[PDB]
């Protein structure tokens, strides 16, 4: 039926869900259009997403479109139990997600999710799609297509394609302009610092903050860190973004040099073990480390636990590791996505554009069922452009249009 | 002997208090010296402050110095019930403060605090000091001196002085360099937006944020709103801060003109009725108003309650007022100091210096008992500068010092 | 032989050219490599570029590579006569460019340039390449390939391809990451405000500055304008960049609304008549207008001249137009690229990366002569990436490299 | 009767002077009132200022008020020869100032200015006032009062006062709100980088820029360096501005530590030998040093000239010193105020307020002749605030005013 924490939390989820609806006008139009055209009639669907108020508004949209939906958590700490309760209670959408569930339960929910025999799979981090490929080859005849929300999921699908196992259409939702130009940049920018502050109420001004990676997320995090008064260090593996950060006024250096200097560390690389044992040993006493990439494995907390003589919870979402010399390493959110673990995730304004993309990419998969080459597909430019047009309109912002003479001038050489 | 929500919240309170101390090293050195020298022996003290982790650390330092302290809330919505529980349970420090208490309860706590017969009064907004002078003229022999934490309190103290009723010393803690340069600016800047985001999780980037007042607080709020991607409008009544705001890149305009453009309004003026019905009437459907000045009277909420046909709670610390024509005004924290009502207030890093000023100001009053002129006193320059030196050192920052030749150059004029 | 203003200015050009060489280390290596491999042996070449100290350093690089080079001006006001003098005098490179030459002389230099019968044509704005196609079809057998420096030139080549007349390889230098991520953004950002300040010494802080277009140049100009204390308005025709500007803290609105509010206007669209007659009539008395797109036609100065009763020079590079009601419109640089007309153009740091691209794209054309499809070609990723690596090294900035385990993790799904 | 480079440059000078006036409307209203009331009738006046378009506009306004003025250069490298030509040719105003004059010529102009027997002295750095007090004690009966434009002059005036030799009124123009809040911060911020860029056309983005001193000037320079994409390091000697710089997001450290990291160094401290040989020795090959404090002595260039084996001019206003080990130090403007040596100085928009203070301060001295105590005087609050009001209005910016009810709230304390 469902697997949640407490069903009596539904009136709180419903409240917070509709509050978030106010800045999801684009997804409001698509759900309004879906309820009249029912694109997902007779379609079974799985979403593996962060159980937030925004994700609820997407599920409501696919529900209105006729989909038979089952939501599971993309992360044990991102789940909001009040919205998981409202979804089961007010819409009948089975949800298998409990805040702080153990890893046995996460995979038990994945097994429950695939037994839905989904036609569409919305994924975020590519966990269900990888499990489907590895354990349920017999279920591939059910797949019309899948979607992927986050950069880390797109990298794994690239390895699925190059391994020869991406034998179905996968909509690359994360790489749409209206997705990661905003979500990854502006959303992660604000909400990462939100999580750090809700966890610690630490003053960012006057601290050295080390941002690992200067991609979409890294640019946003460094920008908001600087905006909040911090001295920002950036690390990288690629020369083009490293030059960007330097010309943006940020200090670029190897992580081994930055480990001696940082007060707060924020990983947003998508890569494994970006903060390492040899980095913990030179960190300032009381240095704070956290992660805003999709998986917690950007920080080597395994090694940290073995290097430490004592660990202790000292505030919400905050652990103090004490080393044998008495120095302390602070870890927020157990290394999980700090914006989702220690706060509420992205404001709905950006998830409007993310889940507008998610909604239409699902519509795209069904509308072209049987006509898609296997492998990755981009969001059509017109869809991506129309989302931006609707969002701009909804922000109350008007811009210019070219005149017939301006159009003719572009075409002369 | 106290009046708190629930004393079983003490262990959470203790955990949060210990965390806050990690960025209060100046106050830790002061507390450690007070424990040895006992400057407050035989002194009864009343503190009217926001009952936060940072105030607890101040209370502890006063308690180490031998103070017989009693603590009450400076605002009904800023109280942290776990902090109040911990100070009572772990330290035996009487606390009369309940988060969300009505005004009758607040006024009763002031009377109870005055019944402590304080010798020193630490105030935040000057409620207790005003009530003492207004009602307890027979008690004024107790008073060694008082202190005042915030700008609005300093304004009330000036009006008391000009009335000829400030017949005892009052330490202007707010105006110390190491107080309002950092607390009022960098503290309010971060924690105001913190409160707004904890209340609504709204995206600040792309919103138009109207900041009423461009003093120490207004500069911090606009600074941080701009850092978070917002389009900032500043309103003012004085031309010097108005020009500063323009050359800092912000749009300056009268509030009647900002009223139809703002998505979020934040008042930090210290004045009354900064946002009025004629402003509510033209605001965008769904506009957010909140206040980070000391009192909620910066926004005319009483008129808004009368105009609206409905008010609903729509999120924690968030109310939706629906006007007769159907448009919505959104209020955070019932207009009370939003950083303290919807979040936790300033980070301890800045309260370290503000409350270092409070501790050294109380020591200043006792050591100079019977030697200070009545009226408002600035924090001694030596005290203010030494707080700055200790904080910089604790921040791990090193700077230069003048050579004898450079000192020789300054005193020259030929 | 050449067509310059004054040959006795050579010692001043040589001085300023080598000063600019200090922050052109990447182009230093390529010229050093070219002098040993002589990629342009027996090759005739034309450059139509801004006659600046940086352009001189590029010409020196192609000279060292064996090229028989002839430089002409891309704009009458961008020419620095001291560097035009040093090129003819110290290297023997014929130059036909005179600061403030009339439009008869510009085209007379273009006719002189094509009579060189070039094998390679480096262009900036696509003027010589368009004239070659239109008037010298008989010379197309000489073309191994061409290059294009600026966004406006790429748009014209797109119209040349779509018209069916781009019958040769054209290297798209402008769109390399190391080109327009820096040049167009950071270079135009600083040097546009440099031109405005050298022209007027006006305080930017406290002024409303209107930036037309939020592309690479627009993002840089708005960023530096804000950094200098200005209230920034942005105009656009496309929803995605318009949302970017809003979420960057800038006010986005139609130009017709911004015309009432701006103190300084800066066009960087690449399009025609972005500031119009109906905009001049509502501008504040004393409003300043200038252009940093490639052609002056972004502002309709033709109409401004007819609407005005009087025009008057009031400072260097600065004209005052007085309207019949007495209000004034200030025009800087006659509407030409204000960074080049009123100052010196981009600092050499960015032109290092631009002309490194220019150098190698020319080497690319000859190394693959006869093996290139007709039409536009991008800078090879490896070239673009190697430039960034060399520049980062030369800035003294070190970054990280993935470990073998980090590489293996990326490849698992 | 004057001493200028070339009087044929007057028409260029006149064009630049008229342009500068377009953003000097407060001074234009003052000039227009002076033309009517002639406050300076029968007054001889000496001005020691940077001979710029903005100073010319001030000189014109003084000339309209009837002043018999004589102008000399405050610095050998800040003089604009076309301005000096115009003031002499068009206005008959004696100017003794040549751009790049040696020190003998400078000192001779001071003697010539003192021979004018001034009644009012407008000074910029206090050279003339110091020389008057040191050498012309028999002349002090002439003096109605003097003014001082800049922070270094105020420091010298304080040292004169503490010596007991400041026996006449001296108006502190620098410290007026409408002066150092905008001129020293927003003016120096823009024009310092302007000077650097006009000298070198170097890309500021990605460079490490070391700003010595975080006062009014230092805040502006760091602010604008950061706005232009630079990585900013701040050095200091006092903890209060040091903490501010950190909470503004800058790296604070001793100069010995910044010396090996900076690409560009800018001194705005008012102190002597802020950059020393032990700093030159560890600087990056090719590092830029320059100064925007009043005197060039902030950088120990005399030691650098001794250490270096060669010095070459490599660009306008740009010298390359080559040390014995072959590494280069680059100096802009010979260490003189780089905004004024390599560019044009502050935009007129801010000098409008600074020089409005100069004009109203000279009027203040004359109207109060024989009524002021000797020593340093602040600009009257009424004058300072009225300059701010007029500038805001001229900037087209409108703000709010207090209702009677809000005034009633401020005076209340109950
Ligand atoms: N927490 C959130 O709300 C949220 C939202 C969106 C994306 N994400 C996650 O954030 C991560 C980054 O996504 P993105 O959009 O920024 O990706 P991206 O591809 O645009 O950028 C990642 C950057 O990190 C750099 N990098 C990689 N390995 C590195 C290393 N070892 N050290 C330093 N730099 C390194 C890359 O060169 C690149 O510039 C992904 O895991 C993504 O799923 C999180
Ligand atoms: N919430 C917090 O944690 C916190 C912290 C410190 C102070 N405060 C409070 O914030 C308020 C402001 O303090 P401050 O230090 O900024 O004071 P301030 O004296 O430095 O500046 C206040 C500014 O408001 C302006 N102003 C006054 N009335 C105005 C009006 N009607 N419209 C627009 N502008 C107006 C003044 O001209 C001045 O520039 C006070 O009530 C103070 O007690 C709150
Ligand atoms: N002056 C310089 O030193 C310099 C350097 C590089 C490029 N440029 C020139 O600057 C111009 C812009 O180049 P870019 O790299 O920014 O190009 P771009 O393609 O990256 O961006 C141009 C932007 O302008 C917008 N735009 C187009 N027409 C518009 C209109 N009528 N109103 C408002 N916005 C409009 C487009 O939507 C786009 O976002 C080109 O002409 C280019 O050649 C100048
Ligand atoms: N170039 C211009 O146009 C212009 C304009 C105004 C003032 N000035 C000059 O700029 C200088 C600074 O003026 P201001 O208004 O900023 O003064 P200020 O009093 O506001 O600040 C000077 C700062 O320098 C710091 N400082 C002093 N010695 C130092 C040292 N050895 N190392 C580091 N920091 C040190 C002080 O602690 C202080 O914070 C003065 O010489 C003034 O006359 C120049
Ligand atoms: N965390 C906090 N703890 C105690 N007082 C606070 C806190 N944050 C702000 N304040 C104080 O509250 C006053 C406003 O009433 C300000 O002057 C400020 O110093
Ligand atoms: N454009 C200018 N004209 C005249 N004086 C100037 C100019 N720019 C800066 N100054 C002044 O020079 C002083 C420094 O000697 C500063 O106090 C400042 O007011
Ligand atoms: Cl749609
Ligand atoms: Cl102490
Ligand atoms: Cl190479
Ligand atoms: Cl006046």
């Amino acid at each position: 039926k469902y697997d949640i924490k407490d069903i009596s939390l539904a009136p709180q989820g419903r409240q917070r869900i509709e509050w978030a609806a106010r800045e999801m006008p684009v997804l409001k139009q698509i759900r309004e259009r879906f309820a009249q055209e029912k694109p997902f009639a007779g379609i079974r669907l799985v979403a593996c997403c962060h159980v937030t108020t925004e994700t609820a508004n997407l599920a409501i949209a696919l529900h209105a479109g006729g989909a038979d939906s089952l939501l599971i958590a993309s992360n044990p700490l991102s789940t909001q139990d009040d919205v998981a309760a409202c979804l089961v209670a007010d819409y009948g959408i089975p949800v298998y997600a409990i805040k702080g569930e153990d890893n046995e339960t996460y995979h038990r929910h994945v097994q429950i999710a695939l037994d839905h025999r989904p036609n569409i799979i919305i994924d975020d981090g590519s966990d269900v799609v990888a499990t489907l490929v590895q354990e349920r080859q017999h279920q591939l005849s059910d797949i019309i297509g899948t979607t992927e929300e986050t950069t880390t999921g797109i990298v794994r699908l690239r390895a699925m394609f190059n391994d020869g196992v991406l034998t179905f259409p996968a909509m690359n939702v994360n790489d749409a302009d209206t997705k990661h130009f905003y979500d990854n940049r502006y959303g992660t920018g604000q909400s990462t610092l939100d999580g750090i502050i809700r966890a610690t109420n630490i003053l960012l001004a006057g601290k050295t903050i080390v941002v690992a990676g200067y991609g979409w997320c890294g640019k946003g995090v460094a920008m908001r860190a600087k905006g909040m008064g911090a001295d920002v260090i950036v690390t990288e593996i690629s020369p083009v973004p490293a030059i960007e950060a330097a010309m943006d006024g940020f200090r670029v250096m190897p992580m081994a040099e930055a480990a001696h200097q940082g007060d707060i560390f924020i990983t947003v690389t998508g890569n494994k073990h970006v903060i390492r044992p040899e980095h913990f040993a030179v960190m300032k006493d009381g240095a704070i480390v956290c992660n805003s990439g999709h998986f917690d494995i950007e920080i080597d907390l395994k090694s940290l636990k073995e290097q430490a003589k004592e660990v202790k919870e000292v505030r919400n979402f905050t652990e103090q590791y004490i080393l044998p010399n008495g120095k302390s390493i602070i870890v927020i959110g157990e290394g999980r996505l700090v914006n989702l673990a220690a706060a509420e995730g992205h404001p709905s304004a950006v998830m409007d554009m993310s889940f507008a993309n998610q909604a239409l990419a699902c519509e795209h998969l069904v509308k072209n069922k049987g006509q898609l080459e296997p492998g990755m597909h981009s969001i059509p430019v017109e869809v991506d452009q129309e989302i931006a047009r609707l969002k701009l309109q909804a922000m109350g912002i008007a811009i210019d249009s070219l005149t017939p003479e301006q159009v003719e001038y572009i075409n002369s050489w």
